[PDB]
């Protein structure tokens, strides 16, 4: 029998209500490798308004750790120790890794997931109106993986960033209505 | 190298654009080999709920989202269900392209060897040692377990398809530096 994937039924079968243990868990970030975070944060922060919470150094591992989410800057304690608490505390950041040097070195690139060999796809980012952003990505010289009217699923999009890394734009309310 | 200099970062950032107002960071996606082992690691094992799951019989694929929400929150009507899942933060959608649990050749890349990007996504939890001990016991896989190395209370295991997933309590962390 040729896979036709898994039933609803199946699927939900193979699924157990959480351990106690498990109540207060939280999934808390996704780490993405960062050529050049100059190039990324202005990206992150500029293009699609996320806020950097915290800038970590590794001077023993020659590497930095760069937190962003969306989150009022108002919100980060300014205090190293409870900046630190508060951070690794929040739903939903991105943790961009930079290895120290990797913007000098005209030879290095990070791969984004999406052809050999693949694995991870993309992160994605909920917004009020897919048309409006991406007129507005579009005039900040956005580079398009997706147009939101292009291909067959009309009414969404993907963007890249600065490592080429694919971020859908959706709008949550308007899916359904394209399966 | 050196890296870059507070100064610098800061200089970098922009403050968010009134447009940008209500963005959310919604999804990761990663995809899945073998859907009835994601789920069930996700779930019995990680305590992640399986919101909805959509296939596309046209292009040969599920995406199945899940989070760290309350099932008995999940709408019941089909489009109702469909525009909360979409708007709830920090979801995990898994794709799984019809096939590929069948073939032994077949693997993702998690990103962690060359050509590297992705890395890992990563759980904040209460006890990185009670909640390690419980993945022990369970079976499950450790690339750094929690205790080895220089940064003691910090781990990562992988789920079913090898991609690495970070085990950290936020109240340790600075202390862990
Ligand atoms: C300076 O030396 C380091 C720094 C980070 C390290 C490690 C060693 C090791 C290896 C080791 O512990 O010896 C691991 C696994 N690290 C991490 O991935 C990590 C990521 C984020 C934070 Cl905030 C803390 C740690
Ligand atoms: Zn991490
Ligand atoms: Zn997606």
């Amino acid at each position: 029998p040729a896979s036709s994937g898994l039933t609803d039924e199946t699927a939900f079968s193979c699924c157990s209500d959480p351990d106690p243990s498990t109540k207060d868990f939280l999934l808390q970030q996704t780490m993405l490798r960062i050529k050049d975070p100059k190039k990324s944060l202005d990206f992150y922060t500029r293009v699609l308004g996320l806020t950097l919470l915290q800038k970590l150094d590794f001077p023993a591992m020659k590497f930095s750790l760069y937190f962003l989410a969306y989150e009022d800057k108002n919100d980060i304690p300014k205090d190293k120790s409870e900046k630190t608490a508060w951070t690794f505390s929040r739903k939903a950041t991105l943790e961009l890794t930079h290895n120290w040097g990797t913007e000098d070195d005209e030879t290095q690139s990070y791969h984004n997931g999406n052809s050999d060999p693949r694995g991870f796809g993309h992160i994605g980012i909920a917004v009020p109106d897919v048309y409006s952003a991406c007129k507005r990505f579009e005039e900040l010289g956005v580079k398009f993986v997706k147009k939101p009217d292009d291909g067959k699923m009309k009414g969404l999009a993907f963007i890249q960033d600065p490592d080429g890394y694919w971020i859908e734009i959706l709008n949550p309310n308007k899916i359904a209505t394209i399966i």
